[PDB]
Formats: C-alpha cells, sequence, structure tokens
C-alpha cells in the first residue's frame, strides 16, 4: 500500500531526515510505502480547500489544527483514525493529541510546537549601541528601533507580501494589551468582541511602530523567503518569527550560514504598558498532520514511526522543532531551543496563530488588516471592527 503525506517543508536537512525516517520504515514494513508531497506554504494553503472535496485526496496533510481543522472536522472532511491512535496516544503528548482531536474522534496527530518570538543580531545591535537583553516593554522596544534608524540600519525584515508575518505584531500586541480573558470574550463575541478597546490598542501600537518606518525597502512585495534571507544576509536586525527561522535565516542567506549563533539572540515580545497580558504568554500553535476523508490505516502505522521518539529527537537535534513526542526533549540541546521550549512550557496562555484560530476568513481577515494599519488604508478601530465583523458571521453561518 502507498501512503502519501502532504506537507510544506522546504528544508534540505529536515528532509533528508525525514527521507531517512521512511526508508527505515519501509524496511521493517516491506508492505508499506510512503510517498511524500510537497507544496509552498502559501500554495498548500490556498489548494487545500479544493483538494478535499477532490477524489483523489493524500492520506495525511499538514494542519495546524484551529479554526480550519475543527470546520473540515465536522463537516467529513477528515478520517477519524481512533481506532487506529493507541500507540500515538502512548508516544505523544496528550496535549498535543487533543489538538487534533474532536468529540472523541482522532483526526489528526501533532508534530511540534512553536514561540513567536524577536530573533535579532546582537551584531548590528552593538553598532546601533542596544542591549538587546534590556529590552523589557514595546516602548523600550521602539527605542531600540530608532536608534537602528539612526544608526543607517533596517531595523525590521517582514515579509509583507505573505501578510502572516506582520499580522503577528497586531496579535501580540493585542494579547499584550487584553490578556487572554479579552481574546476568550472575543473568541465568544461577548461584550465588544474584537472590537473591543484592546484590539483597538493592538491597532494603534502597530500605527506608531509604521510610522517610525522600520521596515525594508519594499517589504510588501517580500514574501517569507526574502525577508528570512534579509536577516541572514546580515541586512536587517530584527526579524519576527516562530522558532522555526532558525534554520530557515541560515538557508535563506547567501551564504548558508545566515547570523551565526555568536552572532544571534532570541527575545520574547515585550510587555505592554497598560496592558492585561503577561511577558510569558506566547504566541505559538500546535502543528501537526491531519487525515482526510478516506485515509487508509497505514497512514496512521506511518504516522506513528514518523512522530515516535527517535525521529522527534532527530528533529530536535538538527536545531528545527520543538518535538511532542515524550521523551524528544532531550533532542533539545541547542541553547536557542532549550530556552525557547521552556518558555511554551511555562506558559500560562498559549495562542495560536490568530489568523489559523479564526479559520479561513477571518484570519485572512486579521493578515489583511495588519499590513493594512500599516500601510494607512485602514484605521485601528475600523480595522478592529471588521475583524468581529467577520467573526460574528461565521459563528452565525456555522
Ligand atoms: O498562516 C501562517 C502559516 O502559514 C505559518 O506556517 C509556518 C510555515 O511558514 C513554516 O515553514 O513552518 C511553520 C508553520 O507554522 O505559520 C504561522 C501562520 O500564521
Amino acid at each position: 500500500t502507498t501512503v502519501r503525506m502532504m506537507h510544506i517543508e522546504t528544508d534540505p536537512n529536515v528532509l533528508g531526515v525525514w527521507e531517512e525516517i521512511a526508508k527505515d520504515f519501509e524496511a521493517k514494513n516491506p508492505d508499506i510505502k510512503v510517498n511524500l508531497e510537497f507544496l509552498e506554504n502559501e500554495a498548500f494553503k490556498a489548494k487545500l480547500p479544493t483538494l478535499l472535496q477532490s477524489q483523489q485526496k493524500p492520506d495525511l496533510f499538514y494542519s495546524w489544527g484551529g479554526g480550519n481543522f475543527q470546520v473540515r472536522a465536522e463537516s467529513g472532511l477528515l478520517e477519524d483514525m481512533e481506532g487506529y491512535s493507541a500507540t500515538l496516544n502512548q508516544e505523544l503528548s496528550a496535549a498535543g493529541m487533543n489538538a487534533f482531536k474532536i468529540d472523541g474522534k482522532q483526526y489528526g496527530a501533532p508534530y511540534m510546537v512553536s514561540q513567536v518570538g524577536f530573533w535579532y543580531n546582537k551584531k548590528l545591535f552593538k553598532q546601533a549601541g542596544i542591549d538587546g537583553e534590556s529590552i523589557q516593554t514595546w516602548d523600550e522596544f521602539l527605542t531600540a528601533i530608532e536608534k537602528l534608524k539612526a544608526a543607517g540600519i533596517t531595523p525590521i525584515a517582514v515579509g509583507g507580501a505573505d501578510k502572516w508575518p506582520m499580522h503577528f505584531y497586531w496579535s501580540y500586541l493585542a494579547m499584550r494589551a487584553g490578556g487572554q480573558e479579552a481574546f476568550a470574550a472575543a473568541m465568544q463575541d461577548q461584550g465588544d468582541g474584537f472590537a473591543g478597546e484592546a484590539f483597538v490598542r493592538a491597532g494603534e501600537e502597530l500605527k506608531r511602530l509604521a510610522a517610525l518606518e522600520p521596515f525594508q525597502p519594499g517589504f510588501m512585495a517580500a514574501g517569507y523567503g526574502e525577508s528570512a534571507g534579509l536577516f541572514g544576509d546580515y541586512k536587517a536586525a530584527i526579524h519576527l518569527m516562530g522558532d522555526w527561522d532558525y534554520n530557515f535565516q541560515a538557508q535563506q542567506a547567501v551564504d548558508k550560514k545566515g547570523v551565526v549563533d555568536s552572532d544571534l539572540g532570541f527575545m520574547n515580545f515585550p510587555v505592554l504598558k497598560g496592558g492585561a497580558g503577561a511577558g510569558s504568554d506566547t504566541l505559538g500553535g500546535i502543528n501537526g498532520f491531519a487525515f482526510a476523508k478516506g485515509a487508509k490505516p497505514e497512514a496512521a502505522k506511518w504516522l506513528e514511526f514518523f512522530l515516535n521518539e527517535n525521529s522527534q529527537t532527530k528533529l530536535a537535534e538538527i536545531d528545527q522543532i520543538i518535538p511532542v513526542a515524550k521523551g524528544a526533549d532531550k533532542g533539545l540541546k541547542n541553547p536557542f531551543k532549550q530556552k525557547i521550549s521552556q518558555t511554551i512550557s511555562s506558559a500560562q496562555w498559549h495562542q495560536v496563530f490568530f489568523d489559523q484560530a479564526l479559520g479561513a476568513d477571518v484570519g485572512g481577515v486579521v493578515n489583511d488588516i495588519s499590513v493594512g494599519i500599516v500601510n494607512g488604508d485602514v484605521t485601528p478601530k475600523e480595522a478592529a471592527e471588521q475583524v468581529q465583523e467577520a467573526w460574528e458571521m461565521r459563528l452565525e453561518h456555522h
């Protein structure tokens, strides 16, 4: 039998490890072949809707959980693999398995957890006269931005063309302004919801950052790959990105090394004055693979092995993922990844990426108003009302 797994992975080292695991699995299981199918992130997300309606579908596809996963599970687009999940449940974290379980039905399995934060270049910070470790508040972050501006260094790389990198700013600002309580009320559409003060404040503070002109020339035409390459090429000082950026900025750098460890820093998103959120709250998520309707049981056998402790330990040791398999945290030797993994574990609020939490429609609105605020197209108040209004209609029509 042949199992097909659709993914968005571009890293050659990661893919080599995945192929090694596949080869090992195939030796232990001669009856089963594993075929990996790549689709680039933006194209993948765009095509999945029609793919899930087709008659030829992969067994497994990359998933962020969140809003689209829920709708797909309830709408009959995924396959319940609860009867083939005993070993997955033994090997993987229960919180990770629960993220892909709806109504007692197991529709996927976790692969990794992540944190979004500020990767930064200590060599460029020294040139501008900034101590990165002293940045604890948003006002201190803006002061650092102005010092980079005055030094003639591009402060921030962002892939504005893809929009979601910019949304990380609006999202974190809303988390810091309103805390978990505000987001929970907004999801329930209680009170003013997403049009509430926390979300307007997020827009106001994003507008304040944008007025400093901190992004690279042409950031609205730049995708994630170009933006990470600018960081890796020492041409931008700061990159707000998930922890997967550690290997990506190196792969996208001309020299294939990027910002080396002695020049590299990572810092949490700062706190906001007059904000209800805690500095230890993380934006990130639990990514995994979902089972499309019609998936064969052999796909669960593959996933059992692909996500086991040895496989996940390898992927942590090449500094790619923060693992979900029990015991694979032994592979978090790299100091950047070890510290990030501890932040994720200690977080009282760990929030899934807003665009994935809210689904393709409302999440697309959040992505649009993030770049819209920065470009002056929409005010912070108008942008928050757009999110609330789209969310209210999603609630009504489901
Ligand atoms: O919608 C965003 C996703 O597209 C993005 O996906 C990243 C992917 O770019 C990277 O290569 O692997 C991690 C994966 O999560 O995540 C953030 C979302 O906001």
